[PDB]
């Protein structure tokens, strides 16, 4: 509840007036407006059109675009690219990984945290027994995201040309907005890799379902809980 809400990572990226700075899944661009409080020059970016225009509305004075993490450029070189909360939706890590690096200065560095090896790990189970119990089967495949240890990433990003200088892997349960509605709103907006192939009624039975397995642990006080895992990492191009 707490934990939604937290600018350690902002903290750790620690932007300077001068800096040119890239925030790479800007999202609604709250994120991107703080690092432009401290002087630096940024730039946000998402790959949803939709969510840059909603960017635009909110900050006026702020520079935004469309852009795809995994093949992105920029005009001129950065001082850091920064990215909270999507790392994980990229599916072709190295990709991303290697648009970073050659967009970055030398010396230049990545500051990041996304969801890591065994996150959301009660809530996957129950989704993954909700489309059991419902006659889908494999539904583990249906599974949209990347979530590593940090010695998988870390290779990656050492294979790269990066030296990584912090990881971090731990828990960051946080309580979901909206009281009772919580879970199946977050279902609604992060699960629909698991909701596409069902009918109308099915996406109900499985939202009841997936409540029903998870209430005990993940239910209480009036609102949900996701069991949150995130990987942090601080990367220079070397």
């Amino acid at each position: 509840f707490v934990w939604q809400y937290g600018e350690d990572l902002l903290q750790l990226l620690n932007p300077q007036p001068g800096e040119f700075i890239l925030d790479l899944g800007c999202g609604t661009g709250q994120l991107t407006e703080k690092i432009a409080q401290s002087g630096a020059e940024v730039l946000g970016t998402d790959n949803a059109a939709t969510m840059i225009e909603k960017a635009r509305q909110n900050y006026p004075h702020l520079h935004f675009d469309v852009a795809d993490a995994r093949n992105f450029r920029v005009d001129k070189p950065l001082d850091a690219v920064f990215s909270n909360a999507m790392l994980h939706w990229v599916k072709e890590p190295e990709a991303a990984i290697a648009s970073i690096h050659q967009a970055l200065k030398s010396g230049g560095r990545f500051v990041a945290e996304f969801g890591g090896k065994g996150n959301i790990k009660y809530i996957l189970e129950a989704l993954y027994n909700a489309l059991e119990t419902l006659g889908i089967h494999n539904p583990q495949a249906l599974n949209p995201w990347y979530f590593p240890s940090i010695g998988e990433y870390v290779n990656i990003l050492e294979k790269q040309g990066f030296d990584v200088t912090y990881a971090a892997l731990f828990n960051r349960p946080t309580t979901l907005a909206e009281g009772e509605f919580g879970m199946a709103n977050w279902i609604q907006m992060f699960a629909s890799a698991f909701l596409v192939g069902l009918t109308p009624d099915q996406q109900v039975q499985l939202i009841r379902k997936v409540e029903a397995t998870l209430q005990d642990k993940l239910y209480h006080q009036e609102s949900w809980t996701a069991d949150y895992r995130r990987i942090r990492i601080v990367s220079i191009k070397a």
